[PDB]
């Protein structure tokens, strides 16, 4: 009985257009939703399918739907509601035209193998003030979630989305999409963690706290200032564990001013208690975004 009213959607108002992608045993479609909300009579959305419909996965779904319904913020991808009328079970979010932040970073790389346009952003390397803008918006999401003592255990550019005008929001939480993803380390069976993003207290004592998140967010900045590079890409899953645990730190990115590296280094304090409040990290990134310091070669 007692719970959050989750907006349910008729299958007739949902027209699947094509696969955007496929992960977490749940394909993601572009689709058109008719009369979802009165402002637009027909409107574009992303939709998460479910590959399995077992009663211990329909439970996963109701929790996710409930939790998603409450977690409403500027920098968290709008959730419109679900659809259980037919089968496969559907979840419906706003469409983010630039897809996941990690791809988007790699495609505004210098290393980028081809040029990617769009009407709302220059091709080629992004303005430091934009890089910071991105960071700033992820930090605004993280702050909200810390607000509700929510802990995202997989903070990474891969789990963020980029929309019209370079709006950046948090887009995924649980149920890791790519099962053959190289960022995740297989520890049991059906148990994989994004080691490279994880702080020592998490690899060692398997403890995850808003501080663990802050740590993880420092790596997100690193990813953001490397146009989506995999942290410790030269190393192996065990080598990275060694590095993190020994206390080795990620090098400064070439593109990365020392004022930001500084922020990163305060996210990576070995003492969880000695890591900067996310709120303070957000503040400084917002400030820096407002007046981007100059920095060459
Ligand atoms: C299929 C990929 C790409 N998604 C979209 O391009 C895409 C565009 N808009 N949008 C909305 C939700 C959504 N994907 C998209 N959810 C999925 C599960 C998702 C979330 C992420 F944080 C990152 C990637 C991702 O799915």
């Amino acid at each position: 009985g007692s719970g959050i009213r989750v907006h349910h959607i008729k299958r007739r108002d949902i027209v699947l257009k094509w696969e955007l992608g496929e992960g977490a045993f749940g394909k993601v479609f572009l689709a058109e939703c008719h009369n979802l909300l009165p402002e637009q009579d027909k409107m574009l959305v992303a939709v998460k399918a479910l590959k399995e419909a077992s009663e211990s996965a329909r439970q996963d779904f109701q929790r996710e739907a409930e939790l998603l319904t409450m977690l409403q913020h500027q920098h968290i991808v709008r959730f419109f509601g679900v659809c259980t009328e037919g089968r496969p079970l559907l979840m419906v979010f706003e469409y983010m035209r630039h897809g996941d932040l990690n791809r988007f970073l790699r495609s505004h790389g210098p290393d980028a193998k081809l040029l990617a346009g769009g009407e709302d952003v220059a091709p080629g390397p992004l303005g430091l003030g934009q890089l910071l803008a991105v960071a700033s918006q992820v930090a605004a999401g993280m702050v909200y979630l810390a607000g509700l003592h929510f802990v995202h255990r997989d903070l990474a550019t891969r789990n963020c989305l980029v929309g019209q005008g370079l709006v950046v929001k948090i887009g995924d939480f649980g149920m890791s999409r790519d099962i053959y993803s190289t960022d995740y380390y297989r520890v049991g069976g059906r148990t994989m963690l994004p080691i490279r993003w994880m702080p020592p207290e998490s690899i060692l004592y398997r403890k995850f706290t808003t501080e663990s998140d802050v740590w993880s967010f420092g790596v997100v900045l690193w990813e953001i200032f490397t146009y989506g590079k995999q942290p410790w890409y030269q190393l192996s899953n065990t080598e990275a564990i060694d590095c993190i645990t020994q206390g080795r730190e990620l090098e400064r990115p070439r593109a990365c001013p020392p004022e930001v590296y500084a922020i990163m280094r305060g996210c990576w304090q070995r003492e969880p208690q000695q890591r900067h409040s996310i709120k303070d990290v957000h503040a400084r990134l917002q400030a820096l975004a407002q007046a981007p310091p100059v920095y060459l070669d």
